[PDB]
């Protein structure tokens, strides 16, 4: 309902996955070149695909866990998410990823429906998705 957990394994270690979530140049790859704009630090500030995605890291414990309030802009000015990402070392050169997705209202301000579908899409079929094909990081 206001939740989901996404679990995936890399052939590539902690530092490498961490650096894709947290690097402007990284996640504008990841963005098929759209502009991502970083603040890596606690309070500070990113956006991605030009304001569309925007959030603030919370948490910045390199390179096992992030955390971020996380929005689509089309949420009520009021609404943020809290995305939570864990950078597990399974063993050497293969990293557990455990994403966290919280508190995802029920609607944007337009009243409009399947918000979680959106931001589960967002992360399956985009983003982790291009972590594998863009970043030629191997996943089980």
């Amino acid at each position: 309902g206001m939740s989901f957990e996404i679990t995936e394994e890399y052939y590539v270690p902690p530092e490498v996955l961490f650096n894709a979530f947290t690097d402007a140049y990284t996640l504008t790859r990841l963005s098929r070149g759209s502009l991502a704009e970083v603040d890596l630090k606690v309070g500070g500030k990113f956006s991605l695909f030009s304001g569309s995605i925007l959030g603030e890291f919370t948490e910045i414990t390199k390179p096992h866990k992030i955390v971020e309030k996380w929005k689509f802009r089309d949420w009520n000015e009021c609404d943020y998410s809290t995305v939570t990402v864990e950078f597990i070392s399974v063993k050497e050169n293969h990293t557990k990823l455990k994403l966290t997705h919280n508190n995802i209202p029920a609607s944007n301000k337009y009243n409009e429906g399947g918000v979680l579908e959106r931001c589960k899409n967002g992360w399956t079929q985009n983003f982790l998705h291009n972590i594998e094909v863009i970043l030629g990081y191997p996943k089980k």
